[PDB]
């Protein structure tokens, strides 16, 4: 890809804007000072996080389902059971989706994603 | 534009030669250890030094005019004078010609022009 | 030339390899913290190493067949000096395919040769 302000490929990867960059952004001011990695090298680190979530996220969705059924004040631990179910069914959506993306769509905003899970 | 030595873009400049270059100049013995900026960054930074510049050499030159006028060794401040306009004619072109120009008609040499106002 | 794993242009030259690399080799966590030179600069440096042990590989090689005639435990010494100038014959044909070949060809490896001339 190319980055909009410069035109540049994007190869570098901001950590704290956790956002895809190229070097001419790494120069400027606005990211200077900065700590900046590969696209590629960070695309792996992160994609082994996001899927060992994905695994985790789906067991305790597993557990979420048979603890709900097994309940069947029991009526509000299953409407939160119910609430955190859903939460959860979202995120692992978006983990499939940034998993099954460009290095890109799964770098841009990591932080926020990764914030989430915790 | 694109480098003599190297061929690669000028999108970088070096504040000791006061000169345009690319990151491979800027990498090699001749520019190593000096200071290089991005080339917008420093062409936003001389724009306000020179357009400041335009400005005072304007009031002088209009005061300068008023002053040869009240003075129609009396002639030879009107001759001095004179050449003193003559000289601040040519700089405020040169001024205006650059910050009409691109980031790099701007910041080649602009060492020298600076140095041309002091 | 084009980086195998990157695809971007060779114009690096990492010492600790010895070795011709890409920026983005260079900022790898494999060549990361290495010291990386110009490969222009690094294989004019190295053409006139090279070139001075050419010529001083060809003196000694003189010197040696000279005295192995000159032999003609001598046998032994004979013998011994043989071996050596073999192994010289042998540098020799290669700081020559070097010193004709490209700056990559020339600098890949340099430091076991300049290990194996000493
Ligand atoms: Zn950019
Ligand atoms: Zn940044
Ligand atoms: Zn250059
Ligand atoms: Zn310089
Ligand atoms: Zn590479
Ligand atoms: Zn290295």
């Amino acid at each position: 890809d190319h980055c909009a302000r410069h035109g540049e490929k994007l190869l570098l990867f901001c950590q704290e804007d956790s956002k895809v960059i190229c070097w001419l952004c790494e120069r400027s001011q606005e990211h200077r000072g900065h700590h900046t990695f590969l696209m590629e090298e960070v695309a792996q680190e992160y994609h082994v996080k996001l899927q060992t979530a994905l695994e985790m996220l789906r067991q305790k969705q597993q557990e979420a389902e048979t603890e709900r059924n097994q309940v069947a004040a029991l009526i509000a631990r299953g409407k939160a059971l119910g609430e955190q179910t859903q939460y959860m069914r979202e995120l692992i959506s978006e983990l499939e989706h940034r998993l099954q993306g460009s290095m890109m769509d799964l770098l841009q905003g990591v932080d926020g994603i990764i914030k989430r899970i915790e």
